[PDB]
């Protein structure tokens, strides 16, 4: 079955001490044996991070660009990523897409690069609340799904991270019920675009709102295989999301 | 008091720990005369790695920032981060955020301000694309550029601009000391009517695009030439010659 799969996001926030303590406290946790565990940090922090950080927990760099090396100040490759012992990378996230204006296309070579590289890819769709309001999630998803499939030839390597952008600051919130839906409905892509096997072994994991409080709820949803973790990823919470299944 | 001499290495998108290794190795044996200021901008995993291999005399620099301390905004850093790493300097503008990743003026503006009210020095980059040289309009586009960074900036003895026209960066098109120094004048101009004259005269106006062993000389005796940000050779042993460019 699934591995169930937990990754914090660190986002833009934390110096060398406080990201110590938070290390410090991951690296004290137990974790549980079916439980596959990664965190995101800085890109100024990926290095320090893999060297405190004891080896149960998997380091993944927050974005990379799309050539080995190259005259893109400011980028980082997938070369580099592995030479820090990172071993994933997150790609298309609401924030590099919403904010900083990441295309499909720019995201799919992206992927394409990042895998043939050697890295695992943490890949996120989403729908914006306009998009919702339309009717058109299904669409929007399966969109964005297309572009990383047509891009991915292992799909070991990879995990589909659903972000209801639509409930981020906007006034609405998505329910247990609403996003068990939405993986759903990917699972049945996967089945009808790739493959069985691919469709009952690929994590599809969730990327909105999860706390101590909500993710047991969330975890025990038949289609949710884990989590994208915002904010509770800074705290000891985070340990509670990691033991979401026990 | 005379301008300070000042030399940038933007290594980019290059190197992994053992070659970046070798290449500051030779920065360490290398003879920094002084009265030049060298600062070396690393890819942005390896600024802290960068820091702790260099020698102290050798100043390191973030490639890119972002505009607030912390926050949602996955892939980024702050200046915080930057200075929490060892190093003292930023490079904000520059020609591949504008062009490749689309960084508007405002946003360049916005994270100017910042960069410098967390305590780093900046590297503000200017320059006009070859469409725009060739219409006429250099003067314009540069002069707007310096005008945003100027209007986020309160404390100039931390700033450096390095004008980088578009045509000359990667492509081997150098431009002429007569060229540089032109701009270079203008901008110096510009300075001293918008903002002091006390500006105009005491901050560095670097040279970069195409910049090399064969060409630093003759631009570094240009009088309003202050020093250089140098890309591709920044990779390779003339880049000590780059250094070595006044004595």
């Amino acid at each position: 079955s699934r591995k169930f799969f937990v990754g914090g996001n660190w986002k833009m926030n934390g110096r060398k001490q406080s990201l110590g303590e938070l290390i410090g406290t991951l690296n004290a946790a137990k974790v549980p044996a079916d439980t596959e565990v990664v965190c995101a940090p800085p890109t100024a922090y990926i290095d320090f991070a893999r060297q405190k950080l004891d080896p149960k927990i998997a380091v993944a760099a927050q974005n990379c660009y799309k050539v080995t090396n190259g005259a893109f100040t400011g980028e980082i490759s997938p070369g580099m990523i592995k030479d820090c012992g990172a071993t994933w990378v997150v790609l298309g996230h609401s924030e590099r897409r919403h904010v900083f204006g990441e295309s499909d296309e720019l995201i799919g070579q992206k992927v394409a690069h990042a895998l043939a590289e050697g890295l695992g890819v943490i890949a996120c769709i989403g729908e914006k609340l306009d998009e919702r309001e339309a009717g058109i999630t299904e669409k929007v998803v399966f969109e964005q799904t297309k572009v990383i499939a047509d891009n991915v030839k292992d799909w070991s390597k990879v995990v589909l991270a659903y972000e209801p952008v639509w409930a981020i600051g906007t006034g609405k919130t998505a329910t247990p019920q609403q996003a068990q839906e939405v993986h759903e409905k990917l699972r049945g892509w996967l089945k009808s675009n790739v493959s069985d096997a691919v469709a009952q072994s690929t994590r599809i994991i969730y990327g909105g709102s999860v706390t101590g409080a909500t993710c047991k709820e969330l975890a025990s949803q038949p289609d949710v295989d884990g989590f994208l973790v915002g904010g509770a990823s800074l705290k000891p919470e985070f340990v509670d999301i990691i033991n979401a299944k026990q």
